[PDB]
RNA sequence: AGUCGCUGGGUAUAGACCCGAAACCGGGCGAUCUAUCCAUGAGCAGGUUGAAGGUUAGGUAACACUGACUGGAGGACCG
């Protein structure tokens, strides 16, 4: 992923913060790039050592999400169908 | 003492006392039956079985894979 296709992700789901530490940006950053890869595996198929490193990905992604449902339920449901998953 | 007739018995060559093969060769006739092929036609009551596929619901990062609804394949099944 480029630079300032991180810089375009930060500005939009920004928690009014200039902050990148928080879980709407963390969840953000992770599917933007889970979905850029979707085609390297369609040409590469044989690419094995590379798949091993898109399910570290995709398994922190749904660590975060369980972090963001054992607090609250407004910010899931607000998050989860403006990316929609699951 | 031989020669040319005539009438008889033989002999040679021609179907050669009469009847009787299976086969062989040469010009034709035949695919209105039957054996394959070619062009153009039509014939097969009814009753079962249920493939692939598709839709949608779940499912998966995605493809997996599941269910339901449909669907109408076969040198398929009874008749
Ligand atoms: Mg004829
Ligand atoms: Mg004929």
């Amino acid at each position: 992923l480029s630079v300032e296709e991180k810089a375009q992700i930060v500005n939009e789901y920004k928690q009014a913060e200039g902050d990148t530490g928080s879980p709407e940006v963390q969840v953000a950053l992770l599917s933007a790039n889970i979905n850029k890869l979707q085609d390297h595996f369609k040409a590469n198929g044989k690419d094995h050592h590379s798949r091993r490193g898109l399910i570290r990905m995709v398994n922190q992604r749904r660590k975060l999400l369980d972090y963001l449902k054992g607090k609250d339920v407004s910010r899931y449901t607000a998050l989860i169908g403006r990316l929609g998953l699951r």
